[PDB]
């Protein structure tokens, strides 16, 4: 899908996700820079107290037919992960919403 | 349970499990010598063609509430693993049966 950002560092993802223009729930999926085989979901969040923030999530490889963040909720594929959390937040910070821009420094249409 | 053999090497388990006196399905659970955090189920097997043999199985740690050999069949605990495969073989070589002796060189009663 568009959402797969390959191997940028935590930084380079934080700078993308910290764009004023991103809706809450904007995301990217990245490879696990220097701890590898795994992934990371990166989601922009917002609260009124602390403002724009972004949280990181490890996507574990079940060495198999499988990926998960929590043991309680498991997927066949990364597209199944993303399509689930797009519909239900299930204990993430927020539902998935936009895919992240690329960037420099991107303004969103209507 | 009795079945937990801590950290003997593959060898030291193969020599225990290769006792003529062991029923098919005799087992031990061991820690994963030099690849660690994981375990190994070790089961004595028999066929008429190849004779007494023993097969090894990795017990994966789900870094969590969980252990499994196959992704399709998962457990809360090591006692739940062992109690399942004691009842159903579910694609192992054999149902679990005896716990392994300790040894030197042990003969089984009736």
């Amino acid at each position: 899908e568009e959402w797969y950002f390959g191997k940028i560092t935590r930084r380079e993802s934080e700078s993308l996700l910290l764009n004023p223009e991103n809706p809450r729930g904007t995301f990217l999926v990245r490879e696990s820079e220097t701890t590898k085989g795994a992934y990371c979901l990166s989601v922009s969040d917002f609260d009124n107290a602390k403002g724009l923030n972004v949280k990181h999530y490890k996507i574990r490889k079940l060495d198999s037919g499988g990926f998960y963040i929590t043991s309680r909720t498991q997927f066949s594929s990364l597209q199944q992960l993303v399509a689930y959390y797009s519909k239900h937040a299930d204990g993430l910070c927020h539902r998935l919403t936009n895919v992240c821009p690329t960037s420099k420094e991107f303004i969103v249409t209507d």
